[PDB]
Order: C-alpha cells, then structure tokens, then sequence
C-alpha cells in the first residue's frame, strides 16, 4: 500500500505516557504525535531516531498527527503503527504475493466462529476453510525478529485457539507480519515469554502452519514481498 499524501519527518525527543511522543519538525519546532503503539516499542522509540507521521486532514482530534514509522540511526525502516498489519496482509493474499495463500475464491475479515475472532477466513469450493491470525513484529535483535517483545497471556490463548481449529480439520496458519527493515529470521522469543515459545512449538506439532513475511518499508508505501525463514 501508498501512503497518500505521503508521510512528514521529525526528529523523536521521547515517546511517552505510551500514546504520545514529542518530536521536531525540519522547521526547529515541536510537535505531539499519537503513538498508535501500545507496546514496549523495544528498538523502535530512541531519541533521535527519524520518525515518519501522516496527518488527519477533517479532525477536530487533540493530535491529528500519527506516527507511523521509524528510521533508527543505522538506518532501518520500522513501521510503528502495527494496525497497519491486517491490511498489509490482506493486500499481499489478493495480489498472490503469499503464495501459501493463494487459490481460494473469498477472503473473509474479523470472523466470529465459535462459542473466539479470526483475522480473515479464506474459503474455495475444493478446501477446508482457512484460517488466519496475523501477528506483528517489530523486535529485532541485529538480523533475528522476535515476538512477543513482552509476556502475552492473550498471544497465548489465541495460539491455543488456533489449535482447536486445526484439530477440526481446518487450515489453521499463524502470519507474522515483519514490520523491521533489519530482520531476516524468525523465532519466538522464547527468553520473554517462554510459555509462548512453547506453545507455538506444540501448536506446529498439531498442524498450525507458520509463515512470516517481511514488509518492504519506506516514507512512500510498504508491502509484504519476502517470505522469512522460521526455527521454533
Ligand atoms: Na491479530
């Protein structure tokens, strides 16, 4: 996808109180940005670093500027705003750039199943349903990507979710979106939360399929392209 209008730059003074972060303009001048990102934005948030934010034209909001990336100072492109993800995905499943995920004739969003939401459920007259949970990640440590980058009670529930889809004979796959310029492999961050790691291990043992893609990032636009190797 295109950013359009395309993304402003800014120099990060500090994100704080997790949804906002003070900046400067080229002009010398301060501003305040929504930081969509509640996580730990491990490698992401440095003082410094080069943040890229689009602007809400037709809001009387607060901040109607949003950070969306950041260039860190070795010179990487981190998408900070993980909602993008979803879309992300959905774009590279129609324009067949996942190829694992090709060949089905309806691509469905949000779904309710069960007595549990899927990030979209694909469907084809020849094939069990598929489906999709869409992660994000942009814990890098050099060239390794890892997720989570903090303890998710929830990360797990949806994991063991996906378990039971598998076990009824579905294609159950997990899609991690790879939002970080620098990574170049996946594993689970297995030193952070353990639990996680290992359920993921179980998870692929019962027939969850694992696919990370890495999105190509820049101030114009980003797409998921390149398919990621994965060691659990
Ligand atoms: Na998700």
């Amino acid at each position: 996808m295109e950013f359009s209008p395309p993304l402003q730059r800014a120099t990060l003074i500090q994100r704080y109180k997790r949804f906002l972060a003070d900046v400067i303009t080229p002009d010398g001048r301060e501003l305040t940005l929504h930081c969509p990102n509640t996580g730990a934005m491990t490698g992401c948030a440095t003082p410094g670093d080069t943040v890229w934010y689009s602007t809400s034209d037709n809001t009387k909001r607060k901040y109607p500027h949003t950070w969306e990336l950041t260039q860190s100072q070795s010179g990487a492109f981190i998408c900070v705003n993980t909602l993008w993800a979803n879309r992300l995905t959905k774009e590279a499943i129609l324009n067949e750039s996942i190829s694992e995920l090709s060949g089905y004739s309806s691509l469905k969003s949000e779904v309710k199943y069960g007595a549990s939401r899927i990030d979209f459920m694909l469907q084809a007259d020849s094939r069990p349903d598929c489906y999709i949970e869409v992660k994000s990640v942009t814990l890098a440590e050099n060239e390794q990507g890892y997720f989570p980058d903090a303890v998710t009670e929830r990360g797990q529930k949806h994991l063991r979710e996906l378990m039971s889809v598998a076990a009824e004979g579905q294609r159950a796959v997990i899609f991690f979106a790879v939002l970080h310029s620098a990574i170049t492999r996946f594993s689970p961050a297995r030193h952070i939360d353990e639990k996680y790691a290992q359920l993921l291990s179980e998870a692929q043992q019962r027939g969850v399929e694992i696919l990370a893609y890495k999105a190509e990032i820049s101030a114009e636009g980003m797409a998921l392209k390149k398919s990621l190797p994965v060691t659990l």
